[PDB]
């Protein structure tokens, strides 16, 4: 199944997990560390993957994005329909507190925190390959 990409519309940037284990977004689609492997534990929940690296998506405990080395409950992620058809991920962990995934306008993270709906920062297009 898949990969996809995952496109932000704020800035129009492919989420992104480095070597580094830092996450950003690029705008380069020929970029290695966007392709991104999503499985699913529950309907609506997923861990996202980078396939290059094999890192997982996370967020930590105080709204900050980075990649995991193994698949724990950090790295859970709701994926909600909006309108249409961009997706959110809220943090499963810190659902309760309306956290996204989200990148600013220059592709670098923003924090949970400074997250919420309705801002384009969260809103991200799966295009398959
Ligand atoms: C269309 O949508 C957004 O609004 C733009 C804007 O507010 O001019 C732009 O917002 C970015 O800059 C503003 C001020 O210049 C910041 O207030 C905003 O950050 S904040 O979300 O922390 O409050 C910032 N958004 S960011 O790039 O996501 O950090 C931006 O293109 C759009 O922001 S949105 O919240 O995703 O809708």
């Amino acid at each position: 199944k898949k990969p996809k990409l995952l496109y932000c519309s704020n800035g129009g940037h492919f989420l992104r997990i480095l070597p580094d284990g830092t996450v950003d977004g690029t705008r380069d689609r020929s970029d290695q560390h966007i392709q991104l492997q999503l499985s699913a534990e529950s309907v609506g929940e997923v861990y996202i993957k980078s396939t290059e690296t094999g890192q997982y998506l996370a967020m930590d405990t105080d709204g900050l994005l980075y990649g995991s080395q193994t698949p724990n409950e950090e790295c859970l992620f709701l994926e909600r329909l909006e309108e249409n058809h961009y997706n959110t991920y809220i943090s499963k962990k810190h659902a309760e507190k309306n956290w996204f995934v989200g990148l600013k306008k220059n592709g670098s993270c923003k924090r949970g925190p400074r997250t919420h709906y309705g801002q384009k920062a969260i809103l991200f297009l799966p295009l398959p390959v």
